[PDB]
């Protein structure tokens, strides 16, 4: 039963659909295994908990779930996540994210997209 902000979600052509497919795929290669699934990068890590599951996956490590917010209902609990999945990222030596943590959480494509781009460009073949 759809809305018309539902509507936005529709796949119409862009200049990143190659782009955007490729890390869809990615997410989901990890993601997958834990009976998880992305259909929509727009808004589902936002939240921030999908990014922490795919560096416990990407640097295969246990992530137990009092270090971040399986069910965060506040904004603060998913700016927490993503900042949480940041500090994942810096300390497995990826260079600091250049986007805010809010950027995130606040739905920004390209915080969102440079996020996953840079862990698809270390992690591409961990299997």
């Amino acid at each position: 039963e759809r809305d018309a902000f539902d509507t936005l979600f529709d796949h119409a052509p862009d200049k990143l659909s190659v782009v955007k497919k490729s890390l869809i795929t990615f997410v989901n290669k990890h993601l997958n295994k834990l009976n998880l699934e992305v259909t929509e990068l727009e808004t589902q890590f936002a939240d921030g908990v999908y990014l922490v599951l795919l560096m416990g996956l990407l640097e295969d490590y246990f992530v137990p779930l009092h270090h971040f917010y399986l069910t965060p209902e506040s904004f603060d609990q998913k700016v927490h996540n993503v900042s949480f999945a940041f500090e994942l990222m810096l300390d497995g030596g990826l260079k600091k994210p250049k986007a805010r943590p809010e950027d995130v959480v606040n739905l920004d494509l390209k915080s969102t997209l440079r996020v996953l781009y840079n862990l698809f460009t270390k992690y591409k073949n961990v299997e």
